[PDB]
């Protein structure tokens, strides 16, 4: 298909990745995923905020303005023809000798980004998911969507191999988010998710689920619960841009309450879907 | 020059990288630094041995014997003609459409490596540098040698620009390792550094050092110490396989001791010496 490789959207034969891109030798690079439904971008501005939020957490100058990567955006998905997927696109601070200092400010970062096609996850929305408990051992940033993904990857691993779907990460006992999802625990009718600091990234689906909570006038409390909480909660589910908002029902061979979807995230799911780009008669 | 792509030695511009190279979207590898002196790879098969270790891991199953690995880099220090200078090469899980977990077992490691024309930091090494203290906020894992290095990129920048030539790590005011180099601190004759655990590289610099320590006597104390108890030592230094060893004489301001090199340094840097290649 077509590529968006700095400022130009390529055929995907044209891109060339240097062996010294900082992206390849230092994972000096940070990254975002947008879900596309049926040829409209959803939340993309607010992924483009982050984009550059997460970029200048670690001092990367993206070269062009939030519009112009928009506009980038919107070609991109034309171009491919894009119906239901995701647009996946990263910036890595750049070419340079290997060194790991920063390189000269001449240096410019390389800007990746492409599109696929992906359906919702109706089954795991409907019947709920599997996860498993996994240390978490990554750095302390966890704030910054970065290209250092490699305790995501061991994490995700771990949880497929034993058929779960999610791994849900635990610092010290205390749930902090999934290998690549937030996660959320309902208790008593009370939404509880780990406040957004430097040990969880700050997910938009996170940020829409919250939304959605005080829009049903369901009270929101961000404070963080042990592995021992979790598993005496009512409801349990994932969010992110690709899972939306993914039930788990069981963790380790352990049903939350009955195992089944409980009514709270029924509910939140209901109220997400409202918020989904749509027509007004198609 | 020539880059050694897979088990290919090919041209540098021939080279190219996938964008779906899962070193290139999550740091999904690992590397290795070997220093070449006159033409000659030093501890090469220790870095070998090492870059087999990391890659097991993390699970990435080299698909070449260690023999063959041996025998691609000297073809790749002969075509490119280096005499003193080192060779970066690293190897990742391969290509495959983006997804965390692991692709299907037939996918191949993509494996690059290059040369580099670089002298020994003789000024340093006589010399001495200046470190400062940076807060370790890395993941848990730092004896796998992998190319997620965003915390030691923001750790020597901070260094780099204090004007110091080092950052020395430290979790809780433990100190642990520097953001490229294995961190050692001198009593009273004695040699002390942190143990080889999950908390630091086991630098390859930093083992011969230890043996060079056991072949002139001194005694060597693998416990960690903190960040005052470092400014209260003899001596200290930082080695890796570029700084072999390097003289710290002033960490954030307070110099160490006097300031000047110390004796059991310099007696660490002749022994280090006799293992270097120096043929004619
Ligand atoms: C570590 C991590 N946490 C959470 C998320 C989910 O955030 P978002 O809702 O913005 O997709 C992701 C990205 N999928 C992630 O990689
Ligand atoms: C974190 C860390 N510690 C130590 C070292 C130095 O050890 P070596 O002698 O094996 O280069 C390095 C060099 N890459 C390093 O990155």
């Amino acid at each position: 298909g077509y590529t968006l490789w700095n400022d130009q959207i390529v055929k995907d034969e044209e891109v060339k990745i240097d062996k010294e891109d900082r992206g390849y030798q230092f994972g000096d690079g940070v990254y975002e995923v947008v879900k596309v439904y049926n040829g409209e971008m959803f939340t993309v501005n607010e992924h483009i905020d982050r984009l550059y939020a997460s970029a200048e957490k670690i001092r990367i100058t993206i070269p062009y303005t939030k519009d112009k990567f928009h506009q980038l955006l919107h070609e991109l998905v034309e171009k491919n023809e894009l119906n239901t997927g995701h647009i996946y696109f990263q910036v890595t601070r750049g070419t340079s000798p290997r060194a790991h200092q920063f390189p000269e400010n001449t240096v410019k970062p390389v800007i990746i980004g492409y599109t696929k096609e992906n359906p919702r996850p109706l089954e795991n929305l409907e019947k709920g998911v599997k996860a498993t408990f996994v240390e978490d051992i990554r750095w302390l940033r966890c704030d910054i969507k970065s290209l250092n993904l490699l305790g995501a990857v061991l994490a995700k691993q771990e949880a497929h191999e034993k058929g779960c779907y999610e791994a849900i990460l635990h610092r010290n006992n205390t749930v902090t988010e999934g290998s690549s999802s937030n996660v959320f625990g309902i208790k008593d009718g009370i939404l509880y998710t780990h406040p957004a600091n430097n040990m969880i990234a700050k997910g938009i689906t996170r940020d829409v689920v919250i939304a959605c909570a005080n829009e049903i006038n369901m009270p929101v409390k961000e404070i963080p619960f042990t592995t021992h909480e979790a598993l005496k909660m009512d409801e349990l589910f994932v969010t992110s841009t690709t899972s939306e908002i993914t039930p788990v029902i069981e963790i380790d061979g352990k049903l939350i309450r009955d195992g089944k979807v409980g009514e709270w995230t029924r509910k939140l799911q209901k109220q997400f879907e409202t918020k989904i780009p749509k027509p007004l008669h198609i």
